[PDB]
């Protein structure tokens, strides 16, 4: 596959799915924007592979990977992104 795809809980999703489950946009771990977080960016979890605002799981949800939204609701939310190691 593209590697557009998680492994178990995503904590080495290499993907790059940049919407939730809902399919609001997942902010740039790297963007405080709209959503302040010097927390889970490219430079504070320099392991879990943050690149741009594509999908990640950083802490390794066991529900899966995650993502900053970049809606006004919520801070935080999960992915949709398909099992690759499945």
């Amino acid at each position: 596959s593209n590697a557009d795809c998680m492994f178990g809980n995503g904590k080495g999703y290499r993907g790059k799915r940049v919407t939730t489950v809902t399919g609001t946009p997942c902010q740039d771990w790297a963007a405080q924007e709209p959503h302040r977080h010097s927390i889970f960016t490219p430079e504070t979890n320099p392991r879990a592979g943050l690149e741009k605002n594509y999908c990640r799981n950083p802490d390794g949800d066991v529900g899966g990977p995650w993502c900053y939204t970049t809606n006004p609701r919520k801070l935080y939310d999960y992915c949709d992104v398909p099992q690759c190691a499945a």
